[PDB]
């Protein structure tokens, strides 16, 4: 049965963490996959987690099985972040959210629920975007139509091109959007260009659907949810796939949300009926721990305060490495302008280096990053950032 | 968009657990969900499993993601569980694994691996078997068949209908097996009809996909394994599904694994290639707590034997239950023969009482079972037997 299998395309991304373990360079730089690393270079679990683990080993007297959708506080926490305390979506009940194995996990379910309980055909996704999107609404049996994002010269959001190019979309197609922290570009709409996307989305018919993985790095965590928001006053009805994975450093405890939105109360508990049927025969209910963590954090106000804090250090980290970078790069003598990689938001921006140029880096200089250019600054620190700027430089 | 969505249809079983929470009624008796109790009616975390979770809270540094495969050392553990060390099959590295969210989560993986990589078009299940195995084959897009199993006059294997019945499979399709403590008849086949079927599966071209929740509740680790190790001693290719929810008390940390085998370590491999691609466009890896409690265990001395020690506890607590259901029987007035319960494996057996029967029960006695009259023998206890057993002579 298995002997014509044909094996599948490497995936470079995971190709590249699994080409970095192998190096046994020691001065090796790795700004590939979306981490956060601390200064010196370690990718901690944070504090508020360790405190909150405790609690869970202390306190937990069983591990039965949680409800398909997961701990119901955990729901009510990850709303409140979403829609904003008191938010109207949640007075009405409007909402309704599984806890998912990741963002990713998140994603996948909200593609299979589309697929097999609405009309949906085709899912618009921003070019560039994270690969992944295509993958898994493709995997789902859904096709993927791309819009303009990108200024490339000017480094910012060609927003007439994805204007224009989301004029190909029908009513009932999805448009996905990056609540904050577009990966790969670092640039975000204003808050007047999400409204007036949220206004283009209801006239034209749009199911939206929002990615939000960063909440919390671009700005902060209620300024992050602005482009949200801004739909979730507008529209009846909305996806939001969340995840806690870089926001808590919980990346391998699979912590995520799918929260469904519908225009009432009746509506939403019973779309969201057939939401848990597709949960139930995927993972059946999803893993406790990394939620736990998240829902004990989020409802207590001394570990909240203390989880906060440590958010917002990591946030500061990357401004800081972001401002280090750009001035390093002129101290070191490279020819261009990368003062826009200070305003952009999140882990990444996309350095402008070519395909040719990452290679040499890795190469030469044990520097790793990915084929489009896109640099991880959270993998930067004042320790690595001279070696690294050296490499660029020398490339350029 | 989701204005017309219809509700899913109410899950009579989970809409069971939803019942029981409900209902105010002091003693209240629990039969339904494949949960382990102890004597007094709660559900613990294993001793092993505790200490290995303080381990993990004062050595884990990070939450790093893991591959898309898990952690490789509970890949290891559970290869040399399934097909015991020393195996040709480990040694001829004919085996990958992938940690999966649960025994359901693997099921749900190989399904769509199969649908996606190779001609198979259905999967056959026993007629009865646990209901979500229709309902996460069919999500895959696979049809599902049932071969005959159950003499209920005798409360036996009914080894020549099944024989036949199988008879109408086609080379190339799945047949499910159930390693032991089949869900929900409690009946197994003997060393000796193992082998009868994995000779019988090689004549006819079947791929075997076992479903292996339940290692170490019939006789024991390795005793448990057998049939497994028949078909593998025979098989070019087979799939496992594996969980340990119940063997660790895991439930709800998602802990489980899906095996593939090959002929040889180069098909394994680009077919497990292909494995691993529909597990990035699902959840995208693993949840990690789970899974490294179970390879914190099963790779140190000391904690493997309290585990194992802890495992064969539940076993026999089971085993107990089983003789004292049956002798409370009789002492209470049962006219029936229940002998056939103490020979049965695992948490369940049919008790052979009817839907109304088990209606009644609940109604008016507070004692849930599911409608198919099957029974969660671990939920019984010394204490609510009698209660238990009063109330069934009641309803007969």
């Amino acid at each position: 049965m298995f002997e014509n299998i044909t094996a599948a395309p490497a995936d470079p991304i995971l190709g590249l963490a699994d080409l970095f373990r192998a190096d046994e360079r020691p001065g090796k730089i790795n700004l590939g996959i979306g981490l956060y690393y601390d200064e010196t270079g370690k990718i901690p679990v944070l504090t508020s987690v360790k405190k909150a683990e405790q609690y869970l080993l202390e306190n937990e007297t069983t591990k039965l099985y949680l409800g398909i959708d997961g701990i119901p506080e955990f729901g009510r926490c990850t709303q409140e972040l979403l829609f904003g305390k008191g938010s109207a979506l949640i007075n009405d009940k409007r909402a309704r959210t599984a806890q998912t194995p990741g963002g990713s996990g998140a994603l996948r379910v909200a593609a299979d629920f589309l697929a097999k309980n609405t009309s949906v055909k085709r899912v618009w996704v921003s070019n560039p975007s994270w690969p992944n999107h295509k993958s898994v609404f493709n995997s789902a049996g859904l096709e993927v139509r791309e819009y303009a994002y990108y200024d490339a010269e000017n480094h910012t959001l060609d927003f007439d091109a994805l204007i224009n190019s989301l004029n190909e979309a029908q009513a009932g197609d999805v448009v996905l959007f990056h609540g904050c922290c577009h990966n790969p570009t670092g640039i975000d709409p204003t808050l007047e260009q999400w409204q007036t996307l949220a206004q283009l989305s209801v006239e034209k018919g749009w199911l939206p659907l929002f990615d939000f993985a960063y909440q919390g790095f671009a700005r902060g965590l209620e300024e992050d949810a602005e482009g949200l928001r801004a739909f979730a006053a507008m529209h009846k009805e909305l996806i939001v796939a969340s995840s806690y994975s870089k926001n808590f450093g919980l990346y391998n405890e699979r912590v995520g949300a799918c929260t469904l939105v519908a225009a009432d109360s009746e509506t939403v508990d019973r779309a969201f009926s057939q939401m848990k049927a597709a949960i139930r025969d995927n993972y059946s209910s999803p893993p406790a721990h990394g939620a736990s963590v998240v829902a004990t954090i989020l409802s207590n106000d001394a570990l909240r305060a203390i989880w906060e804090q440590e958010l917002t250090d990591m946030r500061q980290r990357i401004q800081r490495m972001r401002q280090l970078f750009v001035n390093t790069l002129q101290e070191k003598g490279a020819n261009r302008d990368f003062s826009f990689i200070i305003k952009q938001n999140g882990m990444f921006s996309f350095s402008g280096l070519t395909k040719e140029q990452v290679l040499r880096l890795r190469e030469e200089f044990g520097v790793y990053a990915v084929a489009s250019g896109r640099v991880n600054v959270a993998g930067m620190t004042p320790d690595n950032m001279a070696p690294l700027c050296e490499a660029i430089v020398a490339v350029l």
